[PDB]
């Protein structure tokens, strides 16, 4: 019962480790207040081994300045606002439920806790209350936040290393929002992460989820909206979004299922700017839990260290929309590599400028519904790969079928750039045989070499397959000098919903190739 | 006359409410000061209802930290830098004429004002001193500002809520800036904002006015460059731009009437990244003061909020250039709202990705000088609304006029992706009449119904719309193997500019129905 007060420089050479006759740990605080008001704590020290130092309940208005404490701590929660300015923390982090806004400027994290045999109460660094539902109905807003140390010994009991926010609830049954209650339970209602910074190189991935809930209790929502910006991972594995122990969004309430991502409202919002990562994954919930739609919107992200490659892949399995501006791509697969389900609903992919480097595979692994109704559609982008102008490459198929392009090169490995090729043969005026799969509204290149009685001329003609309004097949005329006739020809077309397929190849004169005129 | 010093800890329980005989408020203060140099206020208590507790002049580099008071001001311009640091303020915000910087990090601002009988001095959060011109010759940078409250007095009285910035004159003939002056008379030189959290639910708009004017005394410039970032206003009414009451621009010191936006250099820059709202305005101001030229951008910019769906609607009634990357965009209409004039200058428009849900209406609402010379320009975005492939609806015509689009899908509920539908009939070698535009650069598709003397076939034929260098139609060639015979079209064109009138459809064979190719 204080208010408008400040304390400083109390001094403790390292914090008590007190231990119940089992030899595990129980509770012990340095400070402990209960019921305040518009408190400034700086220059506090205990930092070390042993339980939390801080426990605070039932508070407004709190700010921590230049502090160096292994822990900070609400059980109940606080409202008004919670102020972390400048402070060294240790591997208990944060752990605080409120019903107010989260702010950290400045904040190093230490996470070495090989002492604690493997105990941990809480998987992240930033957490709400586990005894209380796991609820933080207010944001979360981050700058500058530093990262040392591994906390090996939690990883060696568990599995994973340690999520960066996590809420959840030990027991529904013990610990919920009922529905009476005027409480939102949100997770976190946002999450805007602007500057992370790990300078040590780690082996694998620096966190186990973005945002995590590892129970099966179901009490809170996913955060509303999430962004980051210059977070630098400095790992050599993907890093991702798991939505797999949430309550269902309350954007849909009555559980209405999804067919196509353009046909519902959207639920949730990440943006992804200026990151750099090897990769990043989403995976969906479970069924009877999997009613969210996602918009995603990622602007320049790469890898930038040299321990590992530069274009990164995008894992996904949840259904949504995906933006892609000025990235450094390398895949686009859609399935999750933790759980291995493929997808079950209808999402869109949309690239503009950048690189798509794809190495020594093909672009994109996509399966679901053998990919069509999936629009993948790219603009202005240099494609760099194992594309071929003189025989058909696995590449060169993967491309034509489900990326539809315009503006865009190819380059597999010389000085100059090259057009891929997609069919070779002699394609008379009885057909030839075919069978390939093309995207509607790609432009095809037809190399026809062409003869009169005597006289003969290599023709360069264009064709754009049409877009699906009609059962009819791609076809054309073109004329000819020095020959003094006409070319005609036409490639037959099976319907296969946003895509074509190719079966006869058709030409009054012989057509020798068929090439992606990009 | 001070210098050099620090002041802490002083504690009002309220402040004094003053008054003359007809019971209305008149001036007080906790704090008066004048001609002071590097002064630092930390942890004051003034906080309430009442008159400003802080009256400051003709001062350098004050700091205020950590306090808590009704209002920061500053008659006499300051000069240096003005630092407000983790405060909470009153009603009254901070008022300041400056010739140097102001700075706002981690500021509360509680805007209730009910024993005030609905009594401003100024009409916005943060405004410049309308005695002494309205003028503050420096720039503005504001980081994680919230507000809570509504100022119900002052909108039950005035009929709309408070502004967020404010720069005017309560009267030209005693508050001004003299020609011969070295002062450069801006309102705000420059205005930055990164990080705007409204906790509480507004019905309407959150502010007035981003930047306001609401006098007729004209004394000072428009603010030269305004940039918003991770602003969530948490409101159900659009938010905008008034241009209303600004002192003509210096770039345009001739008063030189613009005609296409492109053929005279830029005036004013607006920047939106990453923020949430309803929609956006932009009202244009009258005549003899109508000499701006506008460059906006817009960046990710959608409705994130449970309670007022997704998709935002752009207003805009003023010259300019206007892009908008990955943007959730319901709506491009050409008139203000809040005046009701449509336009009188050509713009310029431009949509990279993103999704385009126009719900149950047209995309479009384009209607000065009937749409021509008026450049909307998409690529690789998702149409969303009601089109339809067998039949001929508003949208479809709308689309395919106002658009110029490539690589572009459109969806209207099923799980599929349709090509809408703009002419039905039967096109045989007389022709058969239309009446339909589509911009120039779209492309076309064409249904034949080809019969020889026994044989049948259907064809599919793109065609597309020459860009206006010639006054000739739009005709094609292409053949048909099973009938042995080409297939020639032919589409009769008028100039309307930019944009291409059907009027007749012609083909040897029979044409069934043209869609939109695209």
């Amino acid at each position: 019962y204080c208010a408008a007060f400040k304390a400083y420089d109390f001094f403790d050479p390292y914090p008590a480790f007190a231990v119940d006759s089992n030899n595990s740990l129980v509770y012990s605080y340095t400070l402990n207040f209960n019921d305040i008001a518009d408190a400034v704590f700086e220059n506090f020290n205990s930092q070390g081994y042993g339980w939390g130092v801080v426990g605070g309940q039932r508070s407004t208005n709190i700010t921590y300045r230049d502090c160096n404490l292994n822990r900070v701590d609400m059980h109940n929660p606080y409202m008004g606002y919670l102020k972390v300015l400048d402070t060294r923390l240790g591997t208990w982090g944060i752990n605080a439920s409120g019903m107010g806004d989260m702010y950290l400027e400045r904040v190093t994290v230490d996470l070495d806790d090989s002492a604690h045999g493997g105990h941990r109460e809480h998987e992240g660094i930033i957490n709400a209350r586990g005894d209380f539902g796991g609820f933080h109905d207010g944001g979360l807003y981050i700058k500058d936040l530093t990262i040392v140390g591994e906390a090996s010994a939690f990883e060696a009991t568990s599995g994973h290393p340690v999520a960066l926010v996590s809420a959840y609830s030990f027991n529904a049954s013990l610990a919920y929002i009922p529905e009476s209650s005027p409480v939102t339970p949100w997770g976190f209602k946002e999450v805007i992460v602007e500057g992370l910074h790990c300078p040590f190189k780690r082996t694998g991935r620096r966190f186990n989820s973005i945002i995590s809930a590892p129970s099966i209790q179901f009490t809170v929502y996913h955060p509303m909206r999430v962004k980051l910006e210059d977070c630098n991972f400095n790992s050599t594995a993907f890093e991702k979004f798991d939505l797999r122990g949430w309550r269902v969004t309350p954007y849909n309430p009555s559980k209405v299922g999804i067919a196509n991502t353009l046909a519902f409202r959207p639920t949730n919002f990440v943006d992804v700017k200026d990151c750099s990562m090897v990769g990043l994954e989403f995976t969906r919930p479970t069924s009877a839990y999997d009613y969210s739609n996602f918009d995603v919107n990622l602007v320049n992200v790469k890898n930038v260290e040299e321990h590992s490659l530069s274009p990164f892949t995008l894992y996904t399995n949840q259904c949504g929309r995906y933006n892609l501006v000025g990235c450094g791509l390398q895949q686009i697969v859609d399935k999750s590599m933790t759980s291995g389900e493929r997808a079950n609903r209808r999402s869109t992919f949309s690239v503009t400028g950048g690189t798509w480097n794809s190495l020594s595979g093909n672009p994109t692994d996509i399966t679901y519904g053998n990919g069509y109704d999936i629009p993948v559609v790219a603009t202005g982008v240099m494609f760099v790969g194992p594309y071929s102008q003189t025989e058909v490459t696995g590449a060169n198929l993967n491309v034509a079928e489900f990326v539809q392009a315009s503006g865009c090169k190819f380059l597999s490995s010389g000085p100059t750039y090259i057009q891929p090729l997609l069919w070779s043969g002699a394609g008379g005026p009885t057909g030839a045989s075919a069978n390939f799969n093309v995207a509607r509204g790609n432009t095809l290149g037809l190399n026809i070499s062409a003869v009169n009685g005597e006289t003969s001329q290599v023709i360069a003609a264009t064709l754009v397959i049409p877009q699906g309004f009609s059962t009819g097949p791609a076809a054309g005329t073109t004329y000819g000098f020095a020959v003094e006739k006409n070319i005609n020809y036409q490639l037959g077309l099976n319907a296969r919903s946003l895509k074509a397929n190719v079966g006869l190849v058709r030409c009054s004169d012989t057509i020798t190739g068929v090439y992606l005129n990009a």
